[PDB]
């Protein structure tokens, strides 16, 4: 399935000064509702082979984060976590959601989805997360060895690799998928970023927001610190951690979340973009989680 076919199935809604594009399996329905949040450097297209397995049981929504996918681009090029949260939270308010929702999230979609849940604690039916942002990094030995990669990315050299060479799309993305994408699938990930320069800014700002205890950013640090604490006591929020083997962050998330209450773990084959290697198993697991809910 090509990008054209996927975004043909999506709609747009005005959000503050801009627009956001999103998949909606059942517009205007207050039945069981599941919202799928992608991260960097992907779009709603990441969920295309997962959502079919969930669609029969729930209205499925998959927004493109601001500056990503088919969503609008910000003239001032400022795409910090808080900028993404302003737009994403306004999107939540704009798609006729029922009172309680299930969030399925990945990577920075999980940072945003964890934060939105933490700020709307009475609206969360359940949370499925995978290769997620579950904590601040306080000791490097409990995380994959990215210290050097992050200092690089924060440097001007890293701006040149991302803005001019598209490092995140052309290198990081295929590096962390076990199979080989088709040309059509890769072109769908490329589509939002074909213009060199500032169109690729969201893919550079996202890794610069990594919460490193003592490297800032202190706004992200305390957002993550506060939703981690709440999730670590979230005894009556059903939670599914989908573990990717070998994964990337999965090993560290296993350790971080080991004693989180009310959390079931399922393991699938994948690296970081586990949706491209095991979409059927991931879909079936979310359906099982949904049926365990009802």
């Amino acid at each position: 399935a090509t990008g054209d076919e996927w975004w043909a199935k999506c709609k747009q809604v005005d959000v503050l000064d801009s627009e956001m594009s999103y998949y909606d399996s059942d517009p205007g329905k207050h039945k069981n509702t599941v919202i799928f949040l992608h991260g960097n450097p992907t779009s709603s297209y990441l969920w295309r082979n997962v959502i079919p397995h969930v669609e029969p049981l729930a209205r499925c929504l998959a927004p493109d984060l601001i500056g990503m996918g088919k969503s609008g681009k910000l003239p001032n090029h400022s795409y910090r976590f808080v900028d993404h949260y302003r737009y994403l939270s306004a999107w939540f308010d704009s798609v006729n959601l029922p009172e309680k929702v299930t969030i399925v999230c990945h990577d920075w979609g999980s940072g945003l989805g964890f934060h939105w849940c933490n700020e709307h604690r009475d609206r969360v039916k359940g949370i499925v997360h995978m290769e997620s942002v579950v904590d601040v990094i306080e000791s490097w030995d409990e995380w994959p060895d990215i210290e050097e990669d992050i200092a690089l990315i924060k440097s001007e050299a890293g701006e040149e690799m991302v803005l001019k060479k598209n490092f995140f799309i052309e290198r990081l993305l295929p590096s962390s998928i076990m199979r080989k994408l088709s040309e059509e699938e890769m072109d769908a990930y490329r589509e939002p970023f074909v213009e060199p320069g500032e169109s690729r800014r969201p893919t550079l700002t996202w890794p610069r927001e990594i919460p490193i205890k003592g490297d800032g950013p202190e706004d992200v640090i305390e957002i993550v610190k506060s939703y981690n604490k709440w999730l670590s006591t979230s005894k009556d929020i059903p939670k599914l951690f989908i573990n990717a083997d070998p994964g990337f962050f999965s090993n560290a998330i296993k350790k971080v979340t080991k004693n989180w209450p009310n959390q079931k773990t399922v393991t699938v084959k994948g690296l970081h973009f586990l949706q491209e290697d095991s979409p059927e198993e991931i879909g079936e697991a979310i359906a099982d989680f949904l049926n365990e809910l009802t």
